[PDB]
């Protein structure tokens, strides 16, 4: 039923085929529900997606485009899978998209994705980004990896500026309210009791802290190993071992205020221990996209 | 009753005297109503406002500080007057704050503002910004002018990223919805009829367009001269003369999509003319701050 969200945030179309803006893509990432679909013929397509090299290929690429972009439903699901993918599966997905074995993804790979779309039953933005105007340009692994990390990082930045409310910093209330976004309302309100009572001022929460935290939340199942080890061993996880587990998982240290605030959040009982069960359950509810 | 908004968005205090963050200042600029006031003794004051030179003196200064700042009610009203001031009154207000005639504002000027506060009946952020830790540093006109324009420009940027929703561009719907913020609901909904019907796609609205437009909206009374000339002459103002009037007023050209979209907004009748009366009346309702 992921077609129905594409039905929701469509705003332009062509020959019965709904499209989106990059902005509608970003709203499908974040916003629940809001527009008017307008029609486009071929001259409109050229005037919109002309000049893709004008956009900078850094970490602001859809903000470099704004509305200048039309996204097929195949590209829509493709970018959603990029947003859901952990770091480890990069070269694996690249070689699965390397059917011809030529260390490359080609335009026939996207046409085979459209073959999948057809079995489930027009020049777009990423076609120009990775293959030029007609597909004559090629696509290697390094551009692919940089594109995936830039996309995820720009999503991190846009959520950061949403919940930080335009500042370069965050408070702990903003971090908790973002972190408890896809939680059920009763546990949310018990957590809000924990916010009102057990959370304090602390200090401002920076950008790289949130970036490392989002990098943590894309590696939850590999983090769950020592969790189930000391779960079936029934060792309630303290903060010092949690530091070691996070460092082994991500490869990067979180700051102590992150760990302190997380420990103030997920300790319902205040018993200096970890209820890892509800932690991991509502966390897997929380890091599921498409919603 | 401007004390009551200071009562609203206060979040820290000292000896019965409510303070704010820079973030609470920015929310008093934009947001209507939302926190918990917590107490601070002198060590808290030092630990908060230490290191003001760490913040960059460009156009992100409160975002460079975040929560690192405590704002007196005198400084609160002072910065609100800076946000309401047109460009022309700069040197005039500087010389009115130059009682000692020494081409400078000194700490006794702020103490005379506090004398005004007392007749209407503790080291703060701007004291360190303009005079150092104890007032021994001085304050000239150039820093004052740069501070006022950086403050106004950062407010422009924060509203831009609010209504643009994190993008580097705006649509015309965002520009209209920002522009019609302090309008009464019936005329607002007639304007929304005008949005749904007469507005089109156009193109993306950039940052410098919004900056020039806000610079226009701080010079409305000097813009009203030719308005009243062709009003008592009863010449309904067309767009071509409006270009000339805006260029004479601001000194900077607006782009044609700005003028086209404004002409699509304020032409209720569609009669290719200007209803300048409701324009200027609800515009003076719109550009009044403190709300």
């Amino acid at each position: 039923l992921r077609k129905q969200r594409f039905m929701q945030f469509s705003s332009l179309e062509h020959e019965g085929e709904y499209y989106m803006t990059p902005r509608d893509f970003l709203f499908s990432v974040m916003f629940e529900q809001m527009t008017s679909v307008k029609k486009l013929t071929k001259k409109d397509i050229e005037d919109t997606l002309s000049g893709i090299q004008t956009a900078g290929c850094g970490s602001t690429f859809f903000r470099d485009l704004g509305d200048k972009g039309l996204i097929s439903y195949t590209e829509y699901l493709f970018l959603l899978t990029i947003l859901t993918k952990p770091h480890s599966g990069f070269h694996v997905a690249f070689k699965m998209l390397d059917t011809d074995g030529n260390e490359m993804i080609e335009k026939r790979e996207f046409f085979k994705l459209q073959k999948i779309i057809s079995k489930q039953d027009i020049n777009t933005t990423l076609q120009m980004r990775f293959f030029g105007k007609r597909g004559q340009r090629k696509l290697h692994y390094k551009e692919f990896r940089r594109f995936m990390e830039n996309l995820q990082t720009e999503i991190q930045e846009m959520e950061f500026l949403q919940f930080s409310k335009g500042l370069s910093f965050m408070r702990k209330e903003d971090f908790a309210e973002w972190l408890l976004f896809f939680t059920n309302t009763e546990n949310k309100d018990i957590y809000w009791k924990n916010v009102r009572e057990k959370l304090s001022a602390g200090e401002s929460i920076s950008l790289d802290e949130f970036k490392s935290f989002c990098h943590f939340t894309t590696h939850l199942e590999d983090f769950a190993i020592a969790m189930q080890m000391f779960s079936l061993a029934h060792r309630p996880v303290r903060l010092a071992e949690f530091k070691r587990a996070v460092k082994v998982a991500t490869g990067q240290e979180l700051s102590n205020n992150i760990l302190d605030t997380v420990f103030k959040i997920f300790d319902l009982d205040g018993d200096e221990c970890l209820s890892h069960e509800e932690f991991l359950g509502v966390l897997k509810n929380r890091m599921h996209r498409g919603l």
